[PDB]
């Protein structure tokens, strides 16, 4: 009983948080799928509840600020946690799901249902509401749009490397066009704007350690960032004459063996995948 339903209702919040970039608008599209279940006797729920969840999940497809960036969910390093499931796909990577945030409310349900959950044409044409070409070319034109096995051992050797200023190893980890952005949704500040390039990534790298010193680290836990480990903060109170730090998330990404680039998460209203919330 329990098990089948858990099974779907995870297959159900899988689609559903990937089909926004938020575990709030998941949260209340599967929400739905529940109510709209009504009818069976014979009966397929899985098929769907997908469509419906997918079609509330079109229906989604404050706010005065700048730089926009997907909620991410972060479990425990056993990824025992209820939301583990939903990212466990390695395709649901942040850095995955900033291309689909931001990006395409239109080319997503397309690509995501097809690339990402293996959905037929003929069914993702159904949500869509189209011919079967028509959705293969919607779901084209988002493949486009896109343009390792190291991570723990990159962001490991980063999270303690960096406590000793060894900055000769951290530009050689970092793309010469390395990116670090912040969703400034939130009152906190980041990275208001993206900064570009690896040398000066470090510079606003360099800043936060002076701005927030070195009591930094011990704030910052090691945890499962979208399937994969990255690292979020309780924040800091800053006593030596420090800024107050406020709590983030921090996902990393990793290609070349080389960090390609950095992610700032710190609005409040986005830590529902978190432990902080």
């Amino acid at each position: 009983e329990v098990s089948e339903f858990e099974a779907l209702r995870q297959h159900l919040m899988s689609v559903a948080y990937r089909l926004t970039g938020t575990v709030a608008d998941a949260e209340d599209i599967v929400q739905e799928a529940w109510l709209r279940w009504d009818s069976t006797v014979i009966a397929d729920p899985r098929a769907w509840l997908t469509t419906v969840v997918s079609r509330l999940g079109l229906d989604k497809l404050e706010t005065y600020t700048g730089t926009w960036l997907p909620e991410p969910v972060v479990t425990g390093l056993d990824a025992t946690d209820p939301l583990a499931a939903v990212v466990a796909a390695e395709d649901a990577r942040f850095a995955a799901m900033v291309v689909l945030e931001r990006l395409r409310p239109d080319q997503r349900v397309a690509f995501v249902l097809h690339d990402g959950f293996a959905v037929p044409f003929a069914e993702v044409a159904e949500v869509l509401g189209t011919s079967e070409a028509a959705a293969r070319q919607l779901a084209s034109r988002a493949r486009k749009a896109v343009t390792d096995p190291a991570h723990n051992e990159v962001v490991g050797r980063l999270m303690a490397a960096m406590a000793a200023g060894d900055l000769d190893t951290v530009v050689s980890l970092l793309h010469p066009d390395v990116t670090f952005t912040g969703d400034s949704n939130g009152k906190a500040p980041t990275a208001v704007r993206a900064v570009r390039g690896s040398d000066k990534v470090v510079r606003f790298i360099l800043g936060l350690v002076q701005r927030y010193g070195p009591g930094l680290f011990g704030a910052n836990q090691l945890a499962l960032v979208n399937g994969e480990l990255g690292a979020y903060t309780a924040g800091l109170p800053g006593v030596d004459g420090y800024r107050a730090m406020a709590p983030r998330i921090t996902a990393i990404t990793v290609r070349d063996g080389k960090v390609c680039a950095l992610w700032d998460i710190a609005n409040p209203d986005k830590f529902t995948g978190s432990p902080l919330k």
